[PDB]
This record gives structure tokens, C-alpha cells and sequence, in this order.
């Protein structure tokens, strides 16, 4: 099937996710409305539930909403089971209508609807080339306290029924017991409660292997991705064994919220994106793209550099899940402001590199400050609305113009309001001009393009302003005259014939797995995939098509490869790198190591006799370790994915800057769980 299926669960670039709030998008069976001092049927008081539910969700998806806009994606509330108790913060009554407080994870939410519900959404969308995507906190459970085990819950966490433990008297350990985070240091906001939520260790074997049976249970249920929730407040080493756990059995698009905020550039960000296995919410993107087009704090340069310097920093820009608002900020559009700023944006992120993404109420000019402001109701279905309309005419290019999807980008034309650039991808081209500046044109000389020789006429049908584009030879534009507020997208689409790799995944997994490879130009005979050096053709290969293609992981050896395919005639096509074949099933391991001491500046790592600990090389090395909370200096610690059941040997080192310093004596030796977790106490040998 086409890379463009919506059975293709490993590649949502060609999509346009909806967010939903679940609770309030749309009332489809009143049945199931809570009651009491928990319920509200009227939506003024947010922080109550409002009736939204799956019921809801499916009329919307067969009525033509969103259908209509050419949405093709849609990403609700987490679906377990929360807790029912109505919690008081200061004299207000606050309850789990967002979804965020898990009591079971086995379980789903009765507000939102039965598993038999779940199932009918899950056809519904389908059937309407709709994909799922779930909300996930395995971070956490519920708000507790536990000298107050009377207090909501107590944070408790069931498996299907069955209790498992609380908040207070943790004598399992199952949640964590240092204190609340501040969000001082990476390791204080993952070891420490996020608010009052009760933390979970993800060190205990049976909290670990619980929440892999759970996600299980959803991939069952025929999900097609997963949002991670709270990603930098949960271990990377064990998010890694977790994705594994998903690709190793039923691989399906998942990217994790890493929040950043205002001018913030992360380098853990970037190290988790490329290595966890998982992609993240482009808040780097939305955050700049809200300076430049919502505040005003910043200009078209800023916007250039964010995406330029984006392409640089993540292995895969194109997995990364872009937006310019969320039920955590403050809704882009204010109630004052010109509607254009939005659409503007809007048409922006459609056009742009990764995967878009859109908060429910946006198309219809939702206005609202930060929670619970931001979760109201949806006033309408019309699809009268210009931002609808937008979306509408942009969404469903990123079906038909691989430029779109798995294009590059490249400024063509700038200045402080303006902005023109340029998606290739094969042969096809798309070229997007944005003028900020609400009251002043532009005039653009000079612009020069890969847009065949011709006339162009604007995709948004000079719904913003646009304008039809001349283009003489050698791609150079003629001159024009770009309106105020004005955006145009003009674009060219044409058959590729070399094999041109734009997207795969899983990106990582063991072998016997199967793996997805979109693109163009692939033929309709099989070819040959290349694993690095390993050559795979025949049988291997599931399936093969011009724009797909499904092969079977080979038996290499644990590491990092090249992926590259060749047609039947023989021809190869680019080189897609970043691709981890993992030594096999993995589980979550932690290092512990005694009296190391080190020099300002200077941090501990860890490496081993397997590629999951960089095969002996200084440069691959995990870390740099912990030591703080769960263990102080020179005490250091760290949660790594390792292959279960086999024999590593390893050692730590010192590193300060590219200087290695090797730990003495012999190697370490211990053998992994074959199952579950472990901890490894050892003493640092001179
Ligand atoms: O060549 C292939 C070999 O691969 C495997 O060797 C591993 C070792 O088992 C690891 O210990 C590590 O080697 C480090 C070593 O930890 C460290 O001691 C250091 O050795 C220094 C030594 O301290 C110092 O006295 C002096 O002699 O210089 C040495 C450095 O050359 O440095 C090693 C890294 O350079 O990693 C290697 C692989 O690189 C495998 O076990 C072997 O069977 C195999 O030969
Ligand atoms: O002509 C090629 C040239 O085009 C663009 O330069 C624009 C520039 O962005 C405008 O601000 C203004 O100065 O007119 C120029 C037209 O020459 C590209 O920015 C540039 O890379 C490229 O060389
Ligand atoms: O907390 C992380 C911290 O660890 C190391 O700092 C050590 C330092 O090396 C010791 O000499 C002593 O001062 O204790 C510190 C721990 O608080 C790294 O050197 C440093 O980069 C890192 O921030
Ligand atoms: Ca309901
Ligand atoms: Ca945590």
C-alpha cells in the first residue's frame, strides 16, 4: 500500500494531526456523562466534566467536520481509567476530565466511553482513512500526598481491578519518595514528583514490565500512534526499553513531549530525538513561530535560523511533530488580534518540514488564556470559518506533493517581514511566500526558484492575498508584488524515477522485525535493500512497491546502520542513516558507581562489549551519569537499555571534553535480566 495508506502506522509525515480534548469536543452519548459535583452540561466552569466523548468523536468523523478540513490524523485524551474523586485545590473543584491522572492502565475512562466504544472509534476513523493516536502518562498516576492518604486517591495504581499499591505505606516502591521537582536540573525534574503527582519508578520490575503489558493491550486495540507525556521527567534509558518493547512487537509512530520553552535550545532535547527511539513536539518550532508571528519579539532571520538550525540538530527533522499552540499555553489567537496572524501561521505550519499538528478550536478562532482557558468548548462545526478553509485547501498537499512531506527547505527570499521558501523533494517542488507585515507590501525582485519554466497559480486560490507567479527560465521569478499579510503557495508536482528514500521506521528494533521505507521511485519489482554492507533481497522483502516497502530486519550485528535500496535495474538510490539495529530484546538496567571522583567540568560515562553501550568507543558512551538524587557524588548513577539475558562487560570513564580517562583493573561482568530490571553496584577501579 501506498506510503500514504492509513494503514501505514510508522509514517505520519503525509498526515495532519487534530488534537482533541476529548471531554470538550462533542456530548455523542449522555449516558455516560458523570454525575453530580463533577459534571457541568453547560461548560463554564472548565475544570468539571463537560460530557465529551468517543461517541461524540465518531458522529464528528461521519458528518464531515473533519473529513471536510482533510485532516487524516487525530490525537485524543489518554483513554484509561482516571480517578473519580473530585479533588479541591484552594476552594475549587478540579477533576480528571483532561485524562492526566491514571488509576489503571488497563482500564478505559467511563466518561469518554466503553472498550466496546473505543473499537467502534477506531473502525469509524479507519474507515474514513483516519488515523489514532493516543495520549500516554506512564510517568505518573494521580495527585497525592502522603501524609494525607485521604487526599484524592492516594495516587493509587490498579492493574484491571486489582490493587497494587498506594502513595502511602509504598512498601513495593513503586512511586518515588524524593520530594517535588523545581525544575533546577534534568535529573532533579525525573527523580522528583511533577507537582503532586505520584511518580513512578520505573526501576521496579513491576511497575517496568507493567506498563508493557498495558501499552500492549492498546496496540491490540489497533491504535496507530502514541503520545508520549512527560518525556523529560521520565528515564531515557528506560523510555528506550519501552520503545523497544512497542517496536519489537507492534511499531506505530511515536513522538514525546519535551516542553521548552521561549528561546530555549536543549541539547538533551536533541541526543533524545535521535537516540530514544521515540521523535518529539516541536517546541522550538511553535515557540519561534509565535515570536515571529503571534508577539512580535522576533523576525523573519529568527524564523530562518529555527529551521535551519533544526535540520542540523535532529537526525530526523521530518518525525518531528510541529504546532503552534496547546492545552498547555496560552491559545494562540487572542481576542483582540488580526485573524490573519493565525491563518498565517496556520498556513506556515501545514507547508513546513515535520508533521503538523492542530488544537482543536483553532479553525474556529478559539480564543483563551492558560488552563483551564485554553479547554473550552467548541462553539461550532462551521466550515465557513477562513482559518477551515485554509486548512482545507493546504492539509491534503501533503498527500499529493512528497515535497511537502519529505521535502528539504531553503530560504529563496528574506527580510524582516518576509519570508520565501522552497520544499524539494524528487521531482516535485513547492514554494511558500509569507508577509507578515499587516500593513505594508513587499516587493520581490530577484527570487529565483526550481519551479519549472511557467505560469503558477496560488494554491490558496488568493484566499491570503496570494498571487499567480512568472517564472522564466532558470527557475527566475519575475518581478511582484507580495500584499500585505499576503501568502502564496504555488507548487509542481512530476513522476520520479530514481529510487528516492524519504521516510522510515520503525527506527529501531531487533532483527526479524519488519521496517517501513517510503518514497519515490522505488519500481514495481522487488529490488534490494542494503543494511549497511548486508545485501537483502527475495522473500525478506514483504513488499514492494513504487512509493513502499516492507523488509525484514536481517540478523546483523547490534549497531548503527546505513539504509540504502536499490531497484531491479540495479539503481541505488540516497543514503538514509540514523537506523539502530538493536542486539535484541531489551530491558531496563541501572549503573551504579562508587567513589568516583572528578574535576569540575569533568563527568562520568559508561561503555561496554555491546553497541547499546557504544562497543568500547569513548565517543559513544552512555551518559554523562547522575549524581544527586537517587545517589551523591562521588556517587553516580544512570537507567540504561540493555539486551536482556546476555553478558556485558563494561567499565566507566572520565570524560572532559574529548579526553577519555579509563577506568583500571579488569572489566566488569554481569549478565542482564531476562526480564524485567536490574541494579549494578560496583566501585570504580584505578
Ligand atoms: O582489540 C579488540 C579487543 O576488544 C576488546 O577489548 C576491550 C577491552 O576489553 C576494554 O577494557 C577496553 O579497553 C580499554 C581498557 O579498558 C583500558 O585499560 C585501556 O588500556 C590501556 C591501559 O590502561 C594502559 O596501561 C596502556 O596499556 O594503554 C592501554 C590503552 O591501549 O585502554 C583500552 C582502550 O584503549 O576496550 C577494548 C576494546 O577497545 C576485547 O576485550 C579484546 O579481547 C580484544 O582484543
Ligand atoms: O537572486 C538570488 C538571491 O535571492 C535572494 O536575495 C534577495 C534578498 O533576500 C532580498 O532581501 C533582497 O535583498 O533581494 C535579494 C534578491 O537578489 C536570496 O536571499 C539570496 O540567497 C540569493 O542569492
Ligand atoms: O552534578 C553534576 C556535576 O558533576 C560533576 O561535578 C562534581 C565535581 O566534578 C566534583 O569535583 C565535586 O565538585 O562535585 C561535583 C558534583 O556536584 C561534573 O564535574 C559537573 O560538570 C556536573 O555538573
Ligand atoms: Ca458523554
Ligand atoms: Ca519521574
Amino acid at each position: 500500500a501506498p506510503d500514504t495508506s492509513v494503514s501505514n502506522k510508522q509514517n505520519f509525515s503525509t498526515d495532519v494531526i487534530y488534537q482533541i480534548f476529548t471531554d470538550r469536543f462533542s456530548d455523542g452519548n449522555p449516558a455516560n456523562n458523570p454525575t453530580g459535583a463533577a459534571f457541568d452540561g453547560t461548560c463554564t466552569n472548565l475544570r468539571l466534566y463537560c460530557g465529551g466523548d468517543w461517541q461524540g468523536i465518531i458522529n464528528k468523523i461521519n458528518d464531515g467536520y473533519l473529513t471536510g478540513m482533510g485532516v487524516t490524523a487525530i490525537w485524543i485524551s489518554q483513554p484509561v481509567e482516571n480517578i473519580y474523586s473530585i479533588i479541591n485545590y484552594s476552594g475549587v473543584n478540579n477533576t480528571a476530565y483532561h485524562g492526566y491522572w491514571a488509576r489503571d492502565f488497563k482500564k478505559t475512562n467511563p466518561a469518554y466511553g466503553t472498550i466496546a466504544d473505543f473499537q467502534n472509534l477506531i473502525a469509524a476513523a479507519h474507515a474514513k482513512n483516519i488515523k489514532v493516536i493516543i495520549d500516554f502518562a506512564p510517568n505518573h498516576t494521580s495527585p497525592a500526598s502522603s501524609d494525607q492518604p485521604s487526599f484524592a486517591e492516594n495516587g493509587r495504581l490498579y492493574d484491571n481491578g486489582t490493587l497494587l499499591g498506594g502513595y502511602t505505606n509504598d512498601t513495593q516502591n513503586l512511586f518515588h519518595h524524593n520530594g517535588g521537582t523545581d525544575f533546577s536540573t534534568t535529573e532533579n525534574g525525573i527523580y522528583k514528583n511533577l507537582y503532586d503527582l505520584a511518580d513512578l519508578n520505573h526501576n521496579n520490575s513491576t511497575v517496568d514490565v507493567y506498563l508493557k503489558d498495558a501499552i500492549k493491550m492498546w496496540l491490540d486495540l489497533g491504535i496507530d500512534g502514541i503520545r508520549m507525556d512527560a518525556v523529560k521527567h521520565m528515564p531515557f534509558g528506560w523510555q528506550k526499553s519501552f520503545m523497544a518493547a512497542v517496536n519489537n512487537y507492534k511499531p506505530v509512530f511515536t513522538f514525546g513531549e519535551w516542553f521548552l520553552g521561549v528561546n530555549e535550545v536543549s541539547p538533551e532535547n536533541h541526543k533524545f530525538a535521535n537516540e530514544s527511539g521515540m521523535s518529539l513536539l516541536d517546541f522550538r518550532f511553535a515557540q519561534k513561530v509565535r515570536q515571529v508571528f503571534r508577539d512580535n519579539t522576533d523576525n523573519m532571520y529568527g524564523l530562518k535560523a529555527m529551521l535551519e538550525g533544526s535540520a542540523a540538530d535532529y537526525a530526523q527533522v521530518d518525525d518531528q511533530v510541529t504546532f503552534i499552540d496547546n492545552h498547555d499555553m496560552e491559545r494562540f489567537h487572542a481576542s483582540n488580534a488580526n485573524r490573519r496572524k493565525l491563518e498565517q501561521a496556520l498556513a506556515f505550519t501545514l507547508t513546513s518540514r515535520g508533521v503538523p499538528a492542530i488544537y482543536y478550536g483553532t479553525e474556529q478562532y478559539m480564543s483563551g488564556g492558560t488552563d483551564p482557558d485554553n479547554r473550552a468548548r467548541i462553539p461550532s462545526f462551521s466550515t465557513s470559518t477562513t482559518a477551515y478553509q485554509v486548512i482545507q485547501k493546504l492539509a491534503p498537499l501533503r498527500k499529493c506533493n512528497p515535497a511537502i512531506a519529505y521535502g528539504s527547505t531553503q530560504e529563496r527570499w528574506i527580510n524582516n517581514d518576509v519570508l520565501i521558501y522552497e520544499r524539494k523533494f524528487g521531482s516535485n517542488v513547492a514554494v511558500v511566500a509569507v508577509n507578515r507585515n499587516l500593513n505594508a507590501p513587499a516587493s520581490i525582485s530577484g527570487l529565483v526558484t526550481s519551479l519549472p519554466q511557467g505560469s503558477y497559480n496560488d494554491v490558496l486560490g488568493g484566499l491570503l492575498n496570494g498571487n499567480t507567479l512568472s517564472v522564466g527560465s532558470g527557475g527566475a521569478a519575475s518581478n511582484f508584488t507580495l500584499a500585505a499579510g499576503g501568502t502564496a503557495v504555488w507548487q509542481y508536482t512530476a513522476a520520479t524515477a530514481t529510487p528516492t528514500i524519504g521516510h522510515v521506521g520503525p527506527m529501531m528494533a531487533k532483527p526479524g522485525v519488519t521496517i517501513t521505507i517510503d518514497g519515490r521511485g522505488f519500481g514495481s519489482s522487488k529490488g534490494t535493500v542494503y543494511f549497511g554492507t548486508t545485501a537483502v533481497s527475495g522473500a525478506d522483502i514483504t513488499s514492494w512497491e513504487d512509493t513502499q516497502i516492507k523488509v525484514k530486519i536481517p540478523a546483523v550485528a547490534g549497531g548503527n546502520y546505513n539504509i540504502k535500496v536499490a531497484n531491479a535495474a540495479g539503481t541505488a538510490s540516497n543514503v538514509y542513516d540514523n537506523f539502530e539495529v538493536l542486539s535484541g530484546d531489551q530491558v531496563s538496567v541501572r549503573f551504579v558507581v562508587n567513589n568516583a571522583t572528578t574535576a569540575l567540568g569533568q563527568n562520568v560515562y559508561l561503555t561496554g562489549s555491546v553497541s547499546e553501550l557504544g562497543n568500547w568507543d569513548p565517543a559513544k558512551a552512555i551518559g554523562p551519569m547522575y549524581n544527586q538524587v537517587v545517589y551523591q557524588y562521588p556517587n553516580w548513577y544512570y537507567d540504561v537499555s540493555v539486551p536482556a539475558g546476555k553478558t556485558i562487560e563494561f567499565k566507566f570513564l572520565k570524560k572532559q571534553g574529548s579526553t577519555v580517562t579509563w577506568e583500571g583493573g579488569s572489566n566488569h561482568t554481569f549478565t542482564a535480566p531476562s526480564s524485567g530490571t536490574a541494579t549494578i553496584n560496583v566501585n570504580w577501579q584505578p
